DNA sequence: AAAAA
DNA sequence: TTTTTGG
DNA sequence: AAAAAC
């Protein structure tokens, strides 16, 4: 059948057969994030997305004929990669003094593309030349990047997660005890691993002033057991978070966990948990399909229906598909 | 960079 | 061709 | 301004 350019109408499962082209397109796709050339970004991350979901490996160019989101650029990137199993393009890329820097950079928690490329035209090169600096100052954020960065930068995998849900459902419901926690992101996609743990938190019988204490009562009660690294609460309502996972949950003894907690109104839940459960690509594409097909605005709150004037009510993602004119996508095929 | 307008 | 691309 | 999110 025709393969839609749009994720949303897409299943896409973890066994990808193409990582040869789609970690290429990905580097590609970086180095443009990084450039801040986002036109040329977005169409190696559409492409990548695209063969991720192909139910068979590309072993010619004729194999390629019909599928959407494949220009030029990108047939004759795949072509190359064909030829003698690599990507010059990618290759390039990877040896680029400026896309190694952004990449080292940013794998600091509190660092982004401004800074990355103010440390760059400054002449740093290492993480350690920039933490020694004596002139240099850093935001609360990157100190608690810079000293948790080794646990940070190892991948949480999932008996790690399972035991920060254990951590995140017990300070949950000592406060609120009708509350529902959900693991969302990666892990309830079918990621065996991930950079951080995401829970949606909500409450069927709490109050607007409940809903709204709870992440400050969690977060000052693990401050008081020693186990809040670093807190950022923002406005629904989610904290970005480190906390100490100590070893005997699943050296120190204990690791560091990036972890966001979202606290929603429960008639608000299918929406949130939509947003929250990716992949970022299946996300813009949803909002995309909801624009351009349907005439409808989708974000993380609501679904609007732009020529009936009116908001339209879910109590499941099943419902919000439905909406859409969709056929329902598993949270594991949203893995485009 | 690719597809819609 | 010019505009949009989550937002 | 900057970063943090899927
Ligand atoms: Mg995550
Ligand atoms: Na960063
Ligand atoms: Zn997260
Ligand atoms: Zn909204």
């Amino acid at each position: 059948k025709k393969i839609s350019q749009y994720a949303c109408q897409r299943r896409t499962t973890l066994n990808n057969y193409n990582q040869l082209f789609t970690d290429a397109l990905d580097i590609l796709a970086e180095n443009d994030e990084l450039r801040e050339n986002e036109g040329s970004c977005l169409a190696f991350m559409r492409a990548s997305s695209v063969l991720k979901s192909l139910p068979f490996p590309i072993t010619s160019m004729k194999d390629t004929e019909g599928i959407p989101c494949l220009g030029d650029k990108v047939k004759s990137i795949i072509e190359g990669i064909i030829e003698d199993g690599e990507s010059s393009e990618a290759k390039a890329v990877l040896n680029d003094e400026r896309y190694k820097s952004f990449k080292l950079f940013t794998s600091v928690f509190g660092v982004g593309l401004k800074t990355a490329e103010k440390w760059f035209r400054m002449g740093f090169r290492t993480l350690s030349k920039i933490q020694s600096d004596k002139s240099l100052r850093f935001t609360q954020m990157q100190k608690a990047g810079f000293l948790y960065y080794e646990d940070l930068v190892s991948c949480v995998n999932r008996p790690e997660a399972e035991a920060v849900s254990m951590l995140v459902k017990e300070a949950v419901v000592t406060f609120l005890p009708d509350a529902l926690v959900t693991m969302t992101g990666g892990f309830r996609r079918g990621k065996m691993t991930g950079h951080d743990v995401d829970f949606l938190i909500t409450s069927p019988e709490a109050t607007e002033d409940e809903e709204q204490q709870l992440l400050h009562k969690v977060t000052d009660f693990w401050k008081q057991q020693g186990l809040l690294l670093y807190c950022d609460i923002l406005e629904a309502q989610k904290c970005f978070l480190i906390l100490k996972l100590d070893h005997g949950r699943v050296g120190k003894g204990w690791k560091a966990i990036r972890v966001d907690l979202v606290m929603c109104p429960y008639d608000r839940r299918a929406f949130a948990l939509l947003g929250w459960t990716g992949s970022r690509q299946f996300e813009r594409d949803l909002r995309r399909y909801a624009t351009h097909e349907r005439k409808m605005m989708l974000d993380n709150h609501a679904l609007y229906d732009r020529t009936k004037r009116v908001f339209l009510e879910a109590e499941s993602e099943e419902e919000i598909f439905a909406h859409l004119g969709l056929d329902y996508i598993e949270p594991w095929e949203r893995n485009a």
